[PDB]
């Protein structure tokens, strides 16, 4: 039956490959990364006719009937979102009178206007001269001289908020203005009546932060700042040892951009890290079919050939497939061999991860790296001493970046300081990166490959930090991913394979969750305002991915030969198409809960088939 | 009778000149260049056979019959030079039997072996295991935190030395070691009974330097070395920092190096600034038509361009020639805008100066910078906002840069200190860069051609400089050209510019030593023995660029209408070629008195086109 779907669903992935032997998808946000980007450009004096237009279809191919943009596909209007593109519309051509620039304008001012938007979007305007730096969050540049153990040192905060402050205090310290032309100036987002919303800091504000920021606004008055000429080169240096080999920073779009920025305010336009820099974007760039251009916030080369390879696996291709090997070989090649900055935690620890996108060393992830490695465990390559010792490295280095809580992290180790949540300035997504349930499951599945079991004092310590995180309803949450159903679906697998017990109480207890929330179409869907509103906790449109989630759970439980299960597998193979892939009009990845949404392209075609490959196992 | 001759040369000059308006001569120099790329690429383990091969054939043609290699053509052999060079071919290949090794083993033998040879020479052979890092000369990273204002901080060094210095310390912290395989070591460089003669400092050594030498490394033994780490990074910082726009360092060969090496041994090889840095060398490169290669010590665009303009107009052709038009626009885009290490002495003082190469901002030099606003100054382009502009910011650079003696540096002001001339390291040139002749002598060349004559105080500061740096017999020394005639050409021709009466005693003692050495043949010339020896002062083989110059020293001073002057324009126009250009089988330049020579390959078209120019002038 489901063998046809299979079969089709093969040679279509296969067909996705390229040459070089790996998989890539493109990766879906929201229009704040192409809104920035025109706006970069016109700091940098770069702006490109030819592209302002691409990037002028998109944007509004993007907006909605009611005029605005949301952070998902069918997803509530978005204030900043939408400010931010009604700005770089208004600056492309767009007159302020068209019926789109009407409808945004309006939402924007029912809203509160530009006084309401988060701290970056504030922040952008006044790098135009359209909101008075005063009212900005100040970071001062002088925070480099914090030290590795000091309250608020860079490394407190996550690796991707991390660079961007590195980076915006030296913005922030010279508060530098690119003048709009008269033609785009946008002093409309102020005229309305409605009371200006503020959004506070994520986890709260302590008014000593505040008390702090207004002491920093009048200090930055005076006439003169002792050594922070010094602090500024601190950070300037500490940006042009990290560069990222593609020219970026991270591989994120943030810090990237506005480091670029912080070098043009220091006049090395000319310089080499800029130029690079520079020239580097292209790459994350895409051209869409209906004459559009958008910018990627990040690229997934390896994540997609990790997942690509072991969805293949457990589908039916040999462990020593010829087109399997050209991933097996690439992979590889990517293994990082040199310390990033959670060695600053781990001076011992010996090199051996991986990262999301091509060529960042400085960055890699303990996700990535486990799936990269598992993958490589089931292939069997021509140089079995490179795979083997490769493996080795890896697994190392995962187990050394265990955190205290026996979970783990996604770039550091205990990054869990509560600090950085109350800062003014952090007020939009994550700021730290502590441990999760997916990635430590991930982990665990890795290891559970090999053979290790709940015997391992990691392991043992691993299972008990799930259990102590499970929810009241038997689900686990879903980080990096939506959500509850891909959070469960991680966990339960995972479990399965270190060899805990199936048919546990806690276990089950998470199958029938499953079960319960089954779509009527079969299949299994959970909206992204799971994580704002409980009530779409499991719920939503059924989604390929989603589904074969909530399905490799089931089959973990043993429960494969059930209603539920059988009736899921229905799903995938009826809404497949003729060229055998699926199609998925919605986000099932996270970037931060209820901040940020990412649309995983690949997922909609590598899920789907890992987990019939797993359900043609359990028979 | 000579307007045949200089249409001639006119008419060749022109076709010289590249598409994008500007000219640009290959830099000659010796083998040390290539022998140590070679190394190199063996250090970054990237040798490419094919290469190899066109640098086998170029060291092997550059040997002489006695089989060694000296600085310039035609010099006594070198042993350094021949050390490098037999060295680099044993390791391509070359059998230690074969007649070229024999004879050049038998002279490095005869001198007292690798123990005699310049600090740099045994270095090199340390990095890759064939001569002890206890007898290299220690510079420590620590260096790096002397202040602006101490005895012996990097800045006391001139720009050239102070690179090598910054990026040494951290290869030197290391000490690393890159064994060459059985097949090439060089025992046989120690194979000797003759008694090492070594070179010491280029002042005199202190014993203090002596012993504290030996401190170091003794310090360097210890098993901990707190701050060192820090003083790595910030020796690399500094490096990161100033990498060229062209991914070099200071756009010469030195530097450049050893920074790629201290990079590799960083495990950097993956970071921007070493890719960049690396494949930035190509540029550098030159493909022989006999099947070698070569590598220059440093490119000269500006500097060709900045006197063929000169000599064309001094010629004959308009001020607004089209194809002088191509090459006035091109100058302007090279002014550079912003502080280099310049600024560290003079931070009040407007970027607006202009360097050798293409793309070097960080390091303007006073010479360039006055020939080229000189040059402008004799154009009339399009823009003459521009052309106004940038002669005003250009000049205001070179009046900033005077030094306290009146006289002009290259690179610094005041770069007078003598104490880096006895660190045990500094034994091959010069490491200092201090106010010479002939570089004043240009810039007030170019105030002349505005108008400010003697009246002016920065004009008389430094006549009264030149004034009391002349020779007993009258004449002027040459720094950066050979030698005496390049210099005494300069000083009058300059004097005479500036308003200063020709008729003086001391200007018409110079003059009368130029007809003193007017060789038979009825032209000028000067060997670069003449740094060693005083007996060639003003001796050696006629030339076309040295007898221009002696040339021009004569219509200067107004003997234009003379014997010996008329004498020397006849050699000139009949060693003429018949496409117009000259031969110059000799270097007329000069990188290091005594232990660096260039041949400037279009100063034998250019100044002989500029000395009939104004011979032309004179009637
Ligand atoms: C828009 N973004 C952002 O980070 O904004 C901020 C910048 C600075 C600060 Cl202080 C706060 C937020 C985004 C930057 C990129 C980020 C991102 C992080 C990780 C990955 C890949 N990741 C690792 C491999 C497996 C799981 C997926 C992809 C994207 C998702 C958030
Ligand atoms: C081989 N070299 C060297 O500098 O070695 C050392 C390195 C470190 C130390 Cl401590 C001592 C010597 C060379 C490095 C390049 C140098 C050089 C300097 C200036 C120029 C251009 N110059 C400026 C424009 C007009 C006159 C010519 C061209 C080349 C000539 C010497
Ligand atoms: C120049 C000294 C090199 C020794 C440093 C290696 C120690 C590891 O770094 C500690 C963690 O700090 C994060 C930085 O790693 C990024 C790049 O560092 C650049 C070259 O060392
Ligand atoms: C990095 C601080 C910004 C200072 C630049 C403003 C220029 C003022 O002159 C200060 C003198 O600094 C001398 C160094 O030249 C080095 C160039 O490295 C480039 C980064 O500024």
């Amino acid at each position: 039956a489901y063998a046809r779907t299979l079969d089709r669903a093969v040679e279509y992935l296969l067909s996705c490959q390229k040459d070089e032997g790996y998989w890539w998808g493109p990766l879906l946000s929201n229009v704040t990364m192409e809104a920035e980007y025109v706006l970069l450009c016109h700091i940098l004096d770069r702006v490109d006719r030819d592209r302002m237009e691409k990037i002028r279809r998109y944007l509004l191919h993007e907006q909605r009937e009611d005029g605005t943009w949301a952070l998902y596909p069918g997803g509530p209007p978005d204030l900043d979102t939408t400010i931010e593109a009604y700005v770089a519309l208004k600056y492309i051509g767009m007159s302020r009178d068209e019926e789109p620039m009407q409808k945004a304008l309006r939402f924007i001012q029912s809203q509160g206007g530009i006084e309401s938007s988060r701290v970056f979007t504030r922040m952008w305007l006044a790098l135009v001269g359209e909101y008075p730096w005063e009212k900005v969050p100040m970071v001062p540049p002088e925070i480099m001289f914090l030290g590795k153990r000091m309250p608020l040192n860079i490394y407190e905060f996550g690796s991707w908020a991390r660079a961007t402050v590195v980076a915006l205090s030296i913005v922030m310290s010279r508060q530098p203005v690119f003048p709009l032309p008269e033609r785009a100036r946008v002093p409309e987002l102020y005229e309305t009546d409605v009371p200006p919303r503020r959004r506070g800091a994520k986890g709260g504000g302590g008014w000593i932060f505040d008390a702090l920021d207004r002491a920093l606004h009048g200090y930055q008055k005076l006439s003169v700042h002792p050594f922070r000429r010094a602090a500024e080169i601190r950070a300037l240096d500490w940006l042009l040892e990290r560069q990222a080999g593609d020219g970026s920073w991270g591989g994120i779009q943030p810090p990237w951009f506005y480091a670029l920025i912080a070098l043009k305010i220091l006049d090395m336009t000319q310089h080499p890290a800029f130029i690079k820099g520079w020239e580097g974007l292209e790459l994350y760039g895409v051209e869409l079919d209906y004459g559009g251009w958008m910018f990627q916030a990040s690229i997934s080369p390896v994540w997609d050939t990790g997942l690509a390879v072991l969805a293949l696996r457990a589908a039916g291709l040999p462990a020593d497939h010829d087109r399997l090997v050209k991933a097996g070989e690439w992979l590889l090649d990517r293994q990082i061999t040199v310390p990033g900055d959670w060695a600053v935690k781990r001076p011992n620890l010996k090199p051996g991860g991986f990262a999301f996108q091509f060529d960042n060393v400085y960055y890699p992830d303990v996700d990535d790296t486990a799936v990269v490695v598992w993958a490589l465990n089931t292939l069997r390559l021509p140089d079995e001493r490179r795979r083997r010792d490769a493996m080795t490295k890896g697994f190392r280095w995962i187990v050394g970046m265990q955190s205290s809580n026996g979970g783990w992290g996604a770039y550091d180790v205990d990054n869990t300081s509560d600090l950085p949540n109350h800062i003014p300035f952090c007020d939009f997504g994550e700021v730290t990166d502590p441990p999760s349930e997916d990635v430590t499951a991930h982990v665990l599945e890795c290891f559970g490959s090999f053979g290790y079991d709940d015997a391992w004092k990691v392991i043992r310590r691993a299972v008990e930090y799930l259990k102590r995180e499970q929810k009241p309803d038997g689900s686990w949450f879903g980080r990096w991913g939506v959500n509850y159903l891909y959070g469960t679906g991680a966990v339960v697998s995972a479990l399965k394979a270190v060899g805990i017990d199936t048919r546990e109480p806690y276990i089950q207890k998470a199958l029938d969750w499953v079960e319960q929330h089954q779509n009527p179409d079969g299949g299994w869907g959970e909206d992204c305002r799971s994580y704002e509103d409980p009530a779409y906790a499991g719920k939503g449109a059924s989604t390929p991915s989603q589904t074969a989630w909530a399905l490799m759970a089931l089959i973990a439980g043993g429960r494969a030969e059930s209603e539920a299960a059988r009736r899921g597998v229905q799903y995938l193979v009826e809404t497949q198409r003729p060229d055998g892939g699926w199609d998925e009009p919605y986000y099932t990845g996270t970037g931060f809960p209820g901040d940020f949404y990412l649309g995983y392209t690949m997922y909609r075609h590598v899920f789907p088939t890992l987990a019939l490959g797993r359900y043609k196992q359990a028979i």
